[PDB]
């Protein structure tokens, strides 16, 4: 499937038709506890584009740790991967889905609001 996420972890190679360029990419998140901000995630990004290998890593307190597909596609396109693949110029409609997982586990404690309400939500009679 090429790019796959899954909660803790983001797979990214390039499905065929797409781009044909050996690009292959980890995306590793560990939300970790500092004592300067309280909440903060860790982030591994590593692999082999163009065949060259990398190993980075940085880290976004829980106020800037929901701007993380910004900076983690920023680095992944500055290692190697053009627009034309839809690194930053797809709009990701799943980035909900992550952003949501994030905001739970840096409250530790789940908290997923249930669509009951959802349905309920509207104005005529």
């Amino acid at each position: 499937q090429g790019h796959m996420f899954e909660p803790g972890h983001l797979h990214l190679v390039s499905l065929p038709g797409l781009d044909q360029q050996d690009i292959n990419i980890h995306i590793r998140y560990e939300v970790r506890q500092n004592a300067e901000s309280g909440a903060y995630v860790h982030f591994d990004m590593d692999g082999e584009i163009d065949g060259k290998p990398f190993s980075d890593s940085f880290e976004l307190p829980r106020d800037t740790a929901f701007n993380f597909a910004s900076d983690a596609t920023r680095v992944a396109q500055k290692h190697g991967l053009h627009p034309k693949f839809g690194a930053i110029t797809r709009v990701h409609k799943e980035y909900d889905a992550m952003f949501e997982d994030i905001r739970a586990k840096l409250h530790a404690h789940p908290g997923e609001p249930v669509d009951l309400e959802r349905i309920i939500r509207h104005e005529g009679s």
